[PDB]
């Protein structure tokens, strides 16, 4: 800038000497695109703001909706950076912001890219776990653990967004235009560049390629060629007449707790005490909190041995164990209650059309995104491929932003609950004008 020289790749290099038009300063501007990214801005920030509400407020919260909500979350983030995309066209494809901001609003959009994939993933192994360890699914598949693992994997997501915040760089083209783009010999380049420009800038593609999507798809795949197989299985056993009503990773070591469970002196007498139905509803408690933490309920037990049933259930909601996963508690107090096994229905799953859905069109917006970023890195030693990269790989990014302004539709085309508590929400803000102004 102020009379400072700073060493640029090949790639970066011809970009800046680029001439627009005609060596002239003017710029032109498509006032197509601005108008479209600019609503493409305001319907993403609309559309996943009242998806973020009916699924928060209006829903009852379970585990996949706690996949929905921050996956929504990710896009909203998108749909906040997409406005100063939009002032970059309208200026004449121009980054006229100073450096700073350059860095935090392309990590944006890198960040709902590391984010999407990642949470994709685990919708996926959710769904696996759901169908392929359903004991140990009943147990600890609570949405306290669902919000963790999101947190996990958005701190994982703002963990490789950090190389891309370091290395976006202000770069001064001859047009007067300042582009806001790699700078991959922005610190500690090499001693030879035309190295570190190829090594640093095919790092960064690949890896990106790799943890953001291609691992995504790989384990969604698989995934779901698991469950496939395993429904195919239950339903070939079903058809026998093996209905009778009936450690390693996601385990299922039934006779291990009962072992413990006769061994200690608490739980002994209310185990033998209990019929066949019971028991297992107080082996499920071993298995959520412990035999230590199953025998600490000293009043509750003595109801159970004494078939106090109603009694005992109204002990057990007022307990943290209830209060923090109450799902996976109810199941076991009404177990406790009927004496019967209808409690863990495991009846179909949900939110298949919709998952199927993101995925599908996670995989079409990004897939194309990935294509020129890699042929970027090899555009490196082959310069044939370098104005095809210039003009083709903005439009593959506008196309994944657009992601963030779809799946909002998708969650709600694909999912009649979605769409029939927004309805009702907007009728109760159009019905509260109507009666007794
Ligand atoms: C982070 C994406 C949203 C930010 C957009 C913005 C303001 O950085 C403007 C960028 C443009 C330039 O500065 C030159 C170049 O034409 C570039 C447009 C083409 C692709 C985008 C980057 C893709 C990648 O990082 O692999
Ligand atoms: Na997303």
């Amino acid at each position: 800038a102020n009379a400072t020289l700073k060493p640029l790749c090949p790639i970066l290099e011809q970009m800046s000497r680029l001439q627009s038009h005609s060596a002239t300063s003017i710029r032109y501007i498509d006032h197509a695109a601005v108008l479209l990214h600019g609503l493409a801005s305001l319907l993403g920030l609309v559309e996943n703001g009242v998806i973020l509400f009916v699924v928060g407020c209006r829903m009852r919260q379970t585990v996949v909706t706690t996949w929905v909500l921050h996956l929504a979350l990710s896009d909203l983030l998108a749909s906040a950076s997409l406005p100063f995309f939009t002032y970059f066209l309208a200026v004449g494809h121009s980054w006229e912001l100073g450096t700073t901001f350059c860095k935090l609003h392309s990590s944006i959009f890198f960040l709902n890219m590391f984010a999407s994939g990642f949470l994709l993933s685990a919708i996926s192994l959710d769904r696996c776990l759901q169908v392929v360890r359903p004991v140990w699914a009943q147990n600890h598949r609570t949405v306290a653990a669902a919000h963790k693992v999101c947190l996990v994997l958005w701190a994982l997501a703002v963990l490789n967004t950090v190389p891309y915040f370091v290395f976006r760089d202000t770069i001064s083209r001859l047009d007067g235009r300042i582009m806001c783009y790699y700078n991959v010999l922005l610190l500690n380049p090499g001693p030879d560049r035309d190295a570190t420009c190829n090594s640093r800038q095919a790092a960064l593609a690949v890896s990106k390629f790799l943890l953001a999507f291609l691992v995504p798809l790989a384990i969604i795949a698989s995934s779901h060629a698991a469950v496939s197989l395993r429904l195919q299985h239950r339903a070939d056993l079903g058809l026998q007449h093996r209905n009778i009503f009936e450690e390693k990773l996601f385990n299922q070591d039934v006779d291990a707790a009962v072992r413990g469970i006769l061994r200690n002196a608490k739980l002994k007498p209310v185990y033998d005490s209990l019929d066949a139905v019971r028991r297992a509803a107080l082996i499920n408690m071993v298995f959520q909190m412990g035999e230590t933490g199953v025998a600490g309920f000293t009043n509750s037990l003595r109801m159970l041995q004494q078939k106090r049933w109603d009694e005992a259930a109204v002990n057990l909601a007022k307990s943290r164990w209830y209060n923090q996963t109450p799902n996976r508690a109810k199941r076991v107090i009404t177990t406790f209650r009927t004496g019967t096994w209808d409690a863990y229905r495991r009846r179909p799953g949900r939110f298949v059309r919709l998952v199927a859905a993101v995925v599908a069109a996670f995989a079409l917006c990004w897939g194309p995104y990935h294509v020129f970023s890699l042929l970027e890195a090899r555009a490196h030693a082959n310069p044939g491929l370098r104005p095809l990269v210039w003009r083709g790989l903005p439009f593959v990014t506008s196309l994944a932003f657009f992601n963030s302004v779809a799946n909002p539709v998708l969650y709600v085309l694909t999912c009649p609950d979605m769409l029939r508590k927004l309805r009702r929400s907007l009728r109760t803000v159009l019905e509260s004008v109507l009666v007794d102004d």
